[PDB]
């Protein structure tokens, strides 16, 4: 039972309009190498524009990251019967809904992965240049 | 048919435990509330930890919230082949790259939807309480 699928979406089935985005991508750099590094590890959300074309609703920053990288495809959960003002409210519902983790949290979590022996050369880059 | 598949997964399966986990979820009631009202529009992400059973790498705010509705099941991204390292690093990878938008946007898009006359009464709301003190 699915009203939502994912697939490795080709960015050229992607519209090149922007109405949901909130802000501005900025610079991606950095989000760009994570990516190259680990993978995408979290979907972007689209709907339909006919065609065989889509249109992104969450996700902007990730997309911006894998053109940066000269990658022809994201990996997007593909959502139907999403109407205009449901996908008004996605668009904003990490930015209502989420908890952000703080700094003082991640120097804790730092501090007692180092206390585990948990705390590999990737997680410490991680969390150092975070904390920075 | 990759790496990672999406379930309705019974909260029933998650190990009673929270290794992942960095913070204390806290009130989740409002949480509950718009996903009592919307349903749960981002799903949560595990590993498999057991015969049948499953641990929770991120999502815990949306699973107290869920317990908070007294519901059966959880929208869930099962991903195989998870080491403990590669959980670590997806348990804070939104926390660290995520760039939050700040209540200046969120302001700042009431006032375009309003200018356009798309703002409803429904998400007047939304970013109203948002933009609350
Ligand atoms: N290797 C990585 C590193 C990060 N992320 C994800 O990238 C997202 C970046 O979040 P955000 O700053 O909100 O950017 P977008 O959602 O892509 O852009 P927008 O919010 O503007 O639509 C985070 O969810 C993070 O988990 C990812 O998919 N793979
Ligand atoms: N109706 C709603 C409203 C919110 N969300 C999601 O709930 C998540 C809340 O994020 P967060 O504060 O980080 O809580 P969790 O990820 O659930 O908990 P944790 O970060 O501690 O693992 C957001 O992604 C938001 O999109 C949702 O799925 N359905
Ligand atoms: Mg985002
Ligand atoms: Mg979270």
């Amino acid at each position: 039972s699915g009203r939502v699928t994912t697939v490795l979406l080709p960015l050229e089935k992607l519209q090149d309009e922007s109405a949901f985005k909130l802000r501005p991508e900025g610079d991606v750099s950095g989000l760009a190498t994570d990516i190259a590094r680990l993978g995408q590890l979290f979907p972007v959300d689209v709907r339909p524009a006919g065609e065989d074309r889509y249109q992104l609703v969450c996700g902007f920053r990730r997309v911006a990251a894998l053109r940066f990288l000269k990658r022809d495809a994201v990996q997007a959960r593909i959502h139907l019967r999403l109407s205009d003002e449901d996908a008004l409210v996605m668009s904003l519902a990490e930015a209502i809904h989420a908890t952000p983790v703080g700094p003082e949290v991640l120097e804790a979590k730092r501090d007692e992965l180092e206390a585990q022996g948990r705390l590999s050369a990737a997680v410490r880059d991680m969390l150092e240049k975070a904390l920075a």
